[PDB]
C-alpha cells in the first residue's frame, strides 16, 4: 500500500515528465528516487512502473497478468495491425499467426537464414575495409544498415540495399515518420491535419511495397527461404487456416520495424561497451580469431562465440533496446503482499531498472562485466528480460542474437577498433534506444573474405 | 601433433607412476617435463592431461566436450550415487537435480544460509580465543570442523557438534574412509581375495552412510519447513519434467554434499591461512579490510559481499593450490585439438587444473607468488584460465556457498587475531582426493575485540 507518486503538473497529471526527448531515462531517474513501484497518472489512463526483481517476478505470472498494449504501441498498431506485436493474446490473429510463425523463427530455423546474413554482413565488413586513412565510422547508422538489410533479405527476399545510400530507402524513410508522429502523438488537434496528413501518407507508402511484394510472389510462384514463403504456405494447425494477405502484411511491416531498429541499437551498444572496457574487447577478440577460422562464418562457427554471445548480454543488460513492455491484471490480485490491483489495472516493466536490481546483480550494475553471464543458469528468473516474458515474449530474439554474434565476431575479427572522439554516451530515445553520435575508427587487420 | 607420453613400466603402462602418495603434485613434475600435453595410459584406460590454457579454453567448449566421470569419480559413485557430482548429464536424475537445486545455491539463497554459517564462525573465533598462552592451532583440523558443521547446519539443520570432539563425528569415519578406499582402488592392480577386507569394510561404511542420512529424510519428512536444502528436496519440484527428486536420489544428494563440502572448502582456507602467514604485507592489507569493514559484532550479509581484498585472497589460494585439483571430459564427436591432436568421439581429457594456473603465457613470470591483486579486475583474465570450479552446466554448485563460508570465516579470523608462523612450517601437502596444507599450525594472538 501507500504507493509513491513523482510530481504532478495540475490537471495533466505525471503527463508533462514524458514531455521530453528521454522519457525512458526520465522514468529510469524517477524510480531512482521513488523506488521498487510508483503510480504515474495522466488524463484518461493511469499506470504502476515496475523495478525490481521482487515485483516483475510476479508480474511475469501468465496465469495472474496477460499482455496489454500501451499507449506507444496502440499508435503503431495504426500501421502494424494485428501483427504479433500489436495484437492483444485474445485475438484470433495472434495465436493464428504465433503459431504458423515459431517453427520459422527456431534455433534449428536459422540455418536457413544464415546465407543471407552472411550476405550482409560482408557489405558491412567491405564498406569499413574501403575507407580512407582518418576517415571514421558512424556506428548506429551502419548498424542499422545492417540489420534492416538482414530482416528484408530473410523475412521476404527483398534488397533495401542501405550500402549503397545516404538518405535512406523511401520506406524506411516513411516508417521511422511513422513511428516518429506515433511517439509524439503521445505527449500531446487543432493544428495537426499536416500531422496527420503526412501520417497517412506514410502508411500507405508502406502497405504499396510490402502488397507488391505478396502479390509478385503469388504470381511467380517462386520458393525461397524467407518468412514470406512461410506465410504463404504455413497453415496454423488449430484452426487450419492460413494467414490471409492483409495480416500478412502487418507482419512484414511488423518485422521490418520490430527487427532492424531494436537489434541496430544492441550492436551500437555493444562496440560502445567494448570500445570503453579494453580488457572485455581483447577478450572478444581473441574469441573471434580463433573460432572464425573461415572466411565465410558457418552457423556452427557462429555458435561457439561464447565470449561474444555474454558482450551481447551484458550489453543488453545495462541497456535493452526494447527497453518496456505493459500487462493488466486478468481479475483482482495483490502485488508483493502490499499492493491490491483490481481487474484490469496496469502495469509497465521498466527493464533497464530491472537489470539494476541491486539485491539481484549486487553493487556494480553500472560496470561492464559480460562475466556476469559466464554460466546463464546462474541468474534467477525473471531477473533479466531483455526480450520480454512468457508466450509474448520475442519471436525473433533467436533471430536477432544469431545475426548480432555473427556480426559483432566479424567485426572484431576483421578490425581493431578506435574510440578517436573519446565519446560521451548520449542515448537517444524513439521507440528504442541508440547511442547518438557514437563514432569509431576501424583499422583493418588485413584478413580477406 | 605426436603426442608426449612419460616413463612406461611394461605391461601396466604409466600406472605404476600413480603408485605414490602425492599423485596429483607427481603428475605436475610429469607435466613440467612434457609440456601443454601428454598422455596417460592404464590397463584398459587412456588419457590426456591438459595443462595449457590454449588447449584447456578448447576443451571448455561444451559443444565439443562434456565432463567424464573419472576413474576416481567412477569409485566415489559407489556411495553418492546418482548425485549431481557423480551423475552423466544426460542422466535424467542430473538435469532433475540441477534444475530443483540452482535456486537454493544463488548468491540470494546466502542471505539465509548466513545466520546459520555465523553461527558456526562464532564457534571457531571462540574456540580460538579461548586458548591458553603459547597453545597452537591445528590449521587443516579446525577448518575441517567448521565446513563439515557449515554444510550439516545449512544442508540438513544438522549438529555434527565437530568442536565439541576430538574424534570425528562416526558418520565421516566411513565417510572419510570410503574416499580413501575408492583412491586406493585406482592404484590397485582387479578384484583379488586378498582385498576382502577392504571390500566388506567398503560395504559397512556405506551402510554406516546410508542409514544416518535416511534417517533424517525420514525425520524430517515432523512437517516441518527450515531454510535448509533437505527442505527444498522434498517440496521443490523440476520445472522441466514436473517431477520431484525422489527419497534415494536425495540422500545421495546430502552424501554429496557433506563429501563435497568440507574437505574441498577446508582446504582452501587451510591454503589460504598459509599463504597470508607466509606473506605478511598481504595478510596485514587484508586484515586492515577485515577491521574497516566488519563494523559489528556480527558480520551481515552485505559485509562479507564488501571483503573484496579476502576474495582475492581466496581466489589466489584457489590458484596456487585448487582443492579439487581436476577433472575429466570426453570429446563429444570427433574433433581437433589445438589444430595438431586428432581427438576421437569418445576419447578423455583430464584438467590438471593446479598446473592451468601456472600458465607463464597468462600470469607472467612470477606464477608462483601469492599476489591476490592478480584479480583485481575479473575481465582482465584470459578466458578458462582460472579453473578452480570446474566449468560450464558441470561447474561447481557451490561455488557461492563455498566463497561465502571462507570470506566470511577468513573476514572474522582477520578481524580478532594476528597470527603467528612460529614453526617456520614447511608446505607438505596431503593428498586424497583433495589436497590440504598437513601439519600446519599456526599461533593466535586474540585481538581482544568481543562478539
Ligand atoms: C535485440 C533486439 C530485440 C529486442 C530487444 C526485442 C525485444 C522484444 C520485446 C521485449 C518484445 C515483447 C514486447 C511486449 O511485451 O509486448 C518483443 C516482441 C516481439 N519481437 Fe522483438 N526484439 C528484438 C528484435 C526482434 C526481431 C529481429 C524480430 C523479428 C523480426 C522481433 C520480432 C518480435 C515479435 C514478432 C514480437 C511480438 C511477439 C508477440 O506478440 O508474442 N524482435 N521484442
Ligand atoms: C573451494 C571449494 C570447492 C572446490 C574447489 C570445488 C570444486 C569442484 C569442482 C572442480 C567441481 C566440478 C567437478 C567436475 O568436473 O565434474 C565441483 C562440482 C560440484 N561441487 Fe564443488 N567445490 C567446492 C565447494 C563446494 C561446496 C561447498 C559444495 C556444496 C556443499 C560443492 C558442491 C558441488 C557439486 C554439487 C558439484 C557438482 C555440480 C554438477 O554436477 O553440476 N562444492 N566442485
Ligand atoms: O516504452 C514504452 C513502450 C515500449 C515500445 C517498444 C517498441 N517495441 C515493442 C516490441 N518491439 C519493439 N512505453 C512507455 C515509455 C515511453 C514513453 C514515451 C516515449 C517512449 C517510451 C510509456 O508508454 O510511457
Ligand atoms: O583423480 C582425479 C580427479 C579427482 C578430482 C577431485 C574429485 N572432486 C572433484 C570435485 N569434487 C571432488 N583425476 C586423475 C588424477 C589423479 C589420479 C590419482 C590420484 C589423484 C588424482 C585420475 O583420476 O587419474
Amino acid at each position: 500500500k501507500e504507493m509513491p507518486q513523482p510530481k504532478t503538473f495540475g490537471e495533466l497529471k505525471n503527463l508533462p515528465l514524458l514531455n521530453t526527448d528521454k522519457p525512458v531515462q526520465a522514468l529510469m531517474k524517477i524510480a531512482d528516487e521513488l523506488g521498487e513501484i510508483f503510480k504515474f497518472e495522466a488524463p484518461g489512463r493511469v499506470t504502476r512502473y515496475l523495478s525490481s526483481q521482487r515485483l516483475i517476478k510476479e508480474a511475469c505470472d501468465e496465469s495472474r497478468f496477460d499482455k496489454n498494449l500501451s499507449q506507444a504501441l496502440k499508435f503503431v498498431r495504426d500501421f502494424a495491425g494485428d501483427g504479433l506485436a500489436t495484437s492483444w493474446t485474445h485475438e484470433k490473429n495472434w495465436k493464428k499467426a504465433h503459431n504458423i510463425l515459431l517453427p520459422s523463427f527456431s534455433q534449428q530455423a536459422m540455418k536457413g537464414y544464415h546465407a543471407m546474413m552472411v550476405d550482409i554482413a560482408v557489405q558491412l565488413v567491405q564498406k569499413w575495409e574501403r575507407l580512407n586513412a582518418d576517415e571514421h565510422i558512424e556506428v548506429p547508422e551502419d548498424m542499422t544498415r545492417l540489420t534492416l538489410d538482414t530482416i528484408g533479405l530473410c523475412g521476404f527476399n527483398y534488397r533495401f540495399n542501405s550500402f549503397y545510400r545516404d538518405q535512406p530507402h523511401p520506406f524506411i524513410t516513411s516508417m521511422v515518420r511513422a513511428l516518429d508522429e506515433a511517439m509524439n502523438k503521445l505527449q500531446r488537434d487543432p493544428a495537426y491535419d499536416e500531422n496527420k496528413r503526412q501520417f497517412q501518407e506514410d502508411i500507405k507508402v508502406m502497405n504499396d511495397l510490402v502488397d507488391k511484394i505478396i502479390a509478385d510472389r503469388k504470381a511467380s510462384g517462386e520458393q525461397s527461404d524467407d518468412l514470406l514463403t512461410h506465410m504463404l504456405n504455413g497453415k496454423d494447425p488449430e484452426t487450419g487456416e492460413p494467414l490471409d494477405d492483409e495480416n500478412i502484411r502487418y507482419q512484414i511491416i511488423t518485422f521490418l520495424i520490430a527487427g532492424h531498429e531494436t537489434t541496430s541499437g544492441l550492436l551500437s551498444f555493444a562496440l560502445y561497451f567494448l570500445v570503453k572496457n579494453p580488457h572485455v574487447l581483447q577478450k572478444a577478440a581473441e574469441e573471434a580469431a580463433r573460432v572464425l577460422v573461415d572466411p565465410v562464418p558457418s552457423y556452427k562457427q557462429v555458435k561457439q562465440l561464447k565470449y561474444v554471445g555474454m558482450v551481447l548480454n551484458e550489453a543488453l543488460r545495462l541497456w535493452p533496446t526494447a527497453p518496456a513492455f505493459s500487462l493488466y491484471a486478468k481479475e483482482d490480485t495483490v502485488l508483493g503482499g502490499e499492493y491490491p490491483l483490481e481487474k484490469g489495472d496496469e502495469l509497465m516493466v521498466l527493464i533497464p531498472q530491472l537489470h539494476r536490481d541491486k539485491t539481484i546483480w549486487g553493487d556494480d550494475v553500472e560496470e561492464f562485466r559480460p562475466e556476469r553471464f559466464e554460466n546463464p543458469s546462474a541468474i534467477p528468473q525473471h531477473a533479466f528480460k531483455p526480450f520480454g516474458n512468457g508466450q509474448r515474449a520475442c519471436i525473433g530474439q533467436q533471430f536477432a542474437l544469431h545475426e548480432a554474434t555473427l556480426v559483432l565476431g566479424m567485426m572484431l575479427k576483421h578490425f581493431d577498433f578506435e574510440d578517436h572522439t573519446n565519446y560521451e554516451l548520449d542515448i537517444k530515445e524513439t521507440l528504442t534506444l541508440k547511442p547518438e553520435g557514437f563514432v569509431v575508427k576501424a583499422k583493418s587487420k588485413k584478413i580477406p573474405l
